[PDB]
């Protein structure tokens, strides 16, 4: 039996055998009042205190969210869909601890991605029991509200202030500050880590005054708040909040009434209308996301970044070789996960319309000009490869590289990885290559489970990443020091050295996508 | 009609249409007295002067040499065998000039490889008419004596001093100094270039006082004089000269008599006995090569290199990704060009005996230790891949990298390439990868001939190399400046930046084979 006393009550966890050893798991600990009724659209309210033993023995409800129905029965897509009931009562977290109870363990806090519209901490690829077993860190993950329920904004007004779901993450970092010593954890050594929108989240907690003292270091996998999808403008957020009201017949004139009306709606009615709050979107649409709210976020975060207004600490930042591909089967003409997707120039062109909706014509010609100077015009997969690079360079790679540069210019050590390994078990076709989202199972150690059909070179690869991730968290330095590993150089403006992660040989390289990102970074923002 | 007047007489060349243009070719110009009879084994003697018109309208005789009979009918091997008659009367050279006659053209002088035992300037892959047409440089190549006829040494004695075939190259560089203005060439801008033994040759002319003022710059492709096969010791050279005498019944006691006897032998008798002058050799045996003769070479050239005693000028130095593979089918157990050559640990072991004949047992275990720490022990082509890396790292790659470092430490600009492209037309099997010898056709522009079945990406690749090679020669800087090409950084000790040459993207990388060459370079020389 394993009972830990927390500030709000006792909690019982469960034992798990992992690799001939044991991890204790406390799945489903609540960390705020359920955000129902009067609390819907508001900042999470702190938790009341319960006598008796809360049983943390299974994953909790995931937050309400639309589901990916594009490929029913297909594991590639459905592995991302929620795997516990949806409910507004989803404000729970998970703790995994080494056995025996560590004395003062480093803490890794996972923040999932999903475009801020979806996702859940209980996915199999986010299971932190391998990290606990293997590295003897503590792993914490949390559910936070996504979609309108988590990010609806009517700026300035506490009935729907914006950013609630970032406040959910925050209040969870707080629970770790107050509660994690009880579990053997060191609150003074906490590293946040997250992928995609979860990484953008990590980057904004680097910017948020309220989060500054709730963690030590940050890891950002395929995401940063300067990505084009990551922050909704005040303009767009209002449009969207009013468009939502309109669609649920909740148009009022007293904004406080719009909200009271929206709180009478039922979760499905709200969910059902999210996709149409925008005239057009893309497979990468973030209808309801982070906004400048004057609370969590005090100013446009591009301004905060440029002017050095963020927590000073080491960062680890990374991306995957084919970020963009996964999106092309969600609406680009001629693409399919069921064939090789050789598209035409005219298809490439119609695809830019898919991903770059408004979108001066000259903007889009400029993307075509930059990405279609073939070397040479012979290769039939030319336009298929260009569309994916366009999508992942614009959306992930250049914004992560620009974040890393700017961040590092203020004096902190920063390490950048280029993930190039395609999973031996990937269900998506070969042409989609090293996809967005598919480093996560390496980071979490799923390939250390031999029962599991990954190659030997994949176990070794993941053991190494685990070790680098954990050394980063405990010591601010992502080195694997024991096995004659390539040394991971800090990333500096000027050199921009990054490390490549793959099964064959890892390399030190410089200036990832220098030519592409000059385009996205200097020129495109102008169109 | 095209007649040029030279210091020794007039010479007539022939016109050639290349790429809708014209190159003049003067194939077969003699540059020394034929080294027959009394002259066999002696330094080339200067040419007499002829009235009338010498017709330079076909390639001349190749020098006497053993031929590769391992794969009769096989183009991969037979493309290297001589393609003009063998004769001792082989001291000729070739000049290719742009049409119209250039005014003061940069000169590229090619020196072929072949282990110093074979080779000829008239191979199809050494045809300089594309370089002349495309870059408007002048291309010169020369035959020089190989085997015992070119390198037999009985140190100190002018009847067989050693290095005759290096003196043949030299006297040819001289003919260019005296004669090339006549052809529109600039004697003050000459770059030597050569592959394998031809590159080792280029590196020794960097060391030879007599060659200092006969050229401007040097290019070394897969070869340098510090390679283990490149310089025969005084010890070994005598053994070999006496062993040769012995085998032809020419043992005497008056060394001048040994030689007179050897000059009565006929070329075949000499050729026929070369292979056995050593108790054992390897596929990489250089029975009769360069020696320290106190004339061409004044001291062990490792000492000259270390202590900065070489011509001060820019160098371009390169190697191919799979240098070693080509040698494994010439005697390593379990290898064959006709299958995938998955060998066993015990085969790998017997192969080290093939390539490392004497060869402490501990020496060889040490190679096995360094090269067989698998990552991981699963992969069936593990030992096949290790044997080739062993062979090419020991024989080519580390010695070229060490030459480049040491050379550059004295202040000169140096550029290093890593050639990684496998020819679409390679006849050797896939497992032998990017083979030794197979950059040459890219350097010489054979892929610019579209008639010819190379891919489009190969034309582009070769056009770029041609341009970099030619800019290096004319301007000491191997940049392709017009087409947004990756800039080629100088190679410094400390950084050791090199440029990768391939069809996809060229890269800047650092410290090629750092771990391997620490082994070959610091440790192995000790065993
Ligand atoms: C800000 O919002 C308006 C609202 O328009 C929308 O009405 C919503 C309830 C929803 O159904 C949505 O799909 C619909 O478009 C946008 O105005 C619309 O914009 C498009 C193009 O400008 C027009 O074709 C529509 O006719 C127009 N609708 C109305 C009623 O005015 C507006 O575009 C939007 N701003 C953006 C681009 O985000
Ligand atoms: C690769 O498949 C795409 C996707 O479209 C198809 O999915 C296939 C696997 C098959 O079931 C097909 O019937 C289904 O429609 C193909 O793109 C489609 O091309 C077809 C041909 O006319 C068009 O009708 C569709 O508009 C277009 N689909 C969309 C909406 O994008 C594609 O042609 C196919 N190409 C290959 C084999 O390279
Ligand atoms: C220096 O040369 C001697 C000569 O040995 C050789 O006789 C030649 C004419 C030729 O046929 C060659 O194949 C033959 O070996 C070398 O002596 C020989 O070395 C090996 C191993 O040491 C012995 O097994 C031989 O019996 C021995 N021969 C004689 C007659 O002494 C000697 O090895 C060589 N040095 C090297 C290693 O290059
Ligand atoms: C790949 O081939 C090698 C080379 O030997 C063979 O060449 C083959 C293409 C075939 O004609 C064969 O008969 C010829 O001998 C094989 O290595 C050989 O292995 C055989 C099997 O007993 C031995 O008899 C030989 O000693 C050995 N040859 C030598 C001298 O190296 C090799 O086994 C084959 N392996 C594969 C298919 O991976
Ligand atoms: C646990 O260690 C505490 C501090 O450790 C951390 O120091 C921080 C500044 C940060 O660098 C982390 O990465 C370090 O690990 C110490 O003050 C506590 O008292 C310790 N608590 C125990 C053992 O109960
Ligand atoms: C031809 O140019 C001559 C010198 O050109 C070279 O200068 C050298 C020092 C070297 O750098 C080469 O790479 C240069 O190209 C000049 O002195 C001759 O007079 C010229 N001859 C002519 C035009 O007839
Ligand atoms: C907590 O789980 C344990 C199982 O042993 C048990 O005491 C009890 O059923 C649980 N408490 C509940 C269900 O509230
Ligand atoms: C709007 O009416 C609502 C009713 O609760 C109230 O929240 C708010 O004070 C009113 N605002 C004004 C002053 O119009
Ligand atoms: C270090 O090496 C051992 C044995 O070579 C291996 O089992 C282990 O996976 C390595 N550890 C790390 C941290 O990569
Ligand atoms: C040189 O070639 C030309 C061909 O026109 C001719 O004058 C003559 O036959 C040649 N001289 C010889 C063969 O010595
Ligand atoms: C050896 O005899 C030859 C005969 O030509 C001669 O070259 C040389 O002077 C003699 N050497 C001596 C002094 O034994
Ligand atoms: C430069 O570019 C043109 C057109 O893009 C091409 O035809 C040519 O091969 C290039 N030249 C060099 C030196 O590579
Ligand atoms: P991520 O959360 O996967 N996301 C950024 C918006 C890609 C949809
Ligand atoms: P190269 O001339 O090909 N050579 C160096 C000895 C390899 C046989
Ligand atoms: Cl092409
Ligand atoms: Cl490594
Ligand atoms: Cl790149
Ligand atoms: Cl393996
Ligand atoms: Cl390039
Ligand atoms: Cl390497
Ligand atoms: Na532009």
């Amino acid at each position: 039996d394993i009972i830990i006393a927390t500030k709000n009550g006792k909690v019982r966890g469960m034992q798990l055998t992992v690799f001939g050893g044991t991890v204790t798991a406390f799945l489903g600990i609540p960390y705020a009042q359920p955000p129902l009724g009067r609390l819907r659209f508001k900042k999470p309210q702190s938790l009341t205190k319960w006598s008796d033993i809360w049983n943390a023995t299974k994953y909790a409800n995931s937050c309400c969210q639309n589901i990916d129905q594009s490929f029913p029965g297909f594991h590639g897509s459905e592995m991302w869909n929620p795997n516990t009931d949806l409910s507004e009562d989803c404000l729970y977290l998970n703790v995994w601890i080494p056995a025996p109870k560590p004395k003062n363990a480093t803490v890794l806090i996972w923040i999932y991605g999903g475009g801020f519209q979806t996702g859940t901490s209980s996915l199999h690829v986010y299971d932190g029991k391998f990290l606990a077993r293997v590295e003897r860190v503590i792993v914490v993950s949390m559910n936070y509200r996504v979609g309108a329920l988590g990010f609806l904004a009517l700026p300035g007004n506490p009935e729907a202030p914006g950013n609630m779901g970032l406040f959910d993450q925050q209040l969870a970092l707080q629970w770790v500050q107050k509660n994690i010593a009880a579990f053997g954890g060191n609150p003074k050594s906490v590293t946040l880590f997250g992928e995609s929108a979860g990484a953008a989240s990590v980057s904004l907690h680097l910017l948020s005054p309220g989060s500054h003292s709730l963690f030590t270091r940050a890891i950002l996998q395929s995401g940063s708040f300067n990505a084009p999808w990551a922050v909704t403008s005040l303009y767009e957020a209002r449009n969207r909040t009013l468009n939502l009201a309109k669609l649920t017949g909740c148009s009022r004139e007293n904004e406080t009434e719009i909200i009271k009306c929206l709180r009478n709606k039922d979760p499905q009615e709200i969910l059902l209308n999210e996709a149409f709050v925008v005239p057009y979107g893309t497979p990468l649409s973030v209808n309801f996301g982070p906004t400048v709210d004057g609370d969590f976020l005090t100013d446009m975060p591009d301004i905060l970044l440029e002017l050095g207004q963020f927590k000073k600490t080491q960062i680890l930042v990374g991306v995957n070789k084919d970020e963009g591909t996964a999106f092309l089967v969600y609406g680009a003409p001629g693409f399919s996960k069921d064939n090789n997707s050789i598209i035409t120039r005219k298809e490439f062109q119609e695809g830019l319309k898919i991903f770059f909706p408004g979108v001066s014509e000259f903007g889009k010609e400029s993307i075509l000009f930059h990405y279609t100077d073939w070397v040479d015009d012979q290769r039939p997969e030319n336009y298929r490869e260009a569309l994916g690079d366009v999508v992942g360079d614009y959306n992930f790679i250049c914004p992560a590289l620009e974040f890393t540069k700017k961040f590092s210019e203020w004096g902190n050590n920063a390490f950048f990885y280029y993930f190039e390994h395609r999973s031996s078990k990937l269900p998506w076709p070969e042409w989609m290559g090293v996809m967005h989202g598919y480093e996560i199972e390496f980071v979490f150690g799923l390939p250390l489970e031999r029962r599991d059909q990954y190659t030997k070179a994949e176990e070794i690869l993941s053991r190494s990443i685990v070790k680098r991730w954990a050394n980063f968290a405990k010591y601010g330095n992502p080195q694997e020091t024991q096995n004659n590993s390539t040394s991971w150089p800090v990333f500096k403006s000027t050199e921009q050295k990054y490390l490549t992660l793959n099964t064959e040989s890892t390399r030190i390289m410089t200036k990832l996508r220098a030519q592409q990102c000059r385009f996205w970074t200097s020129f495109f923002p102008k169109v």
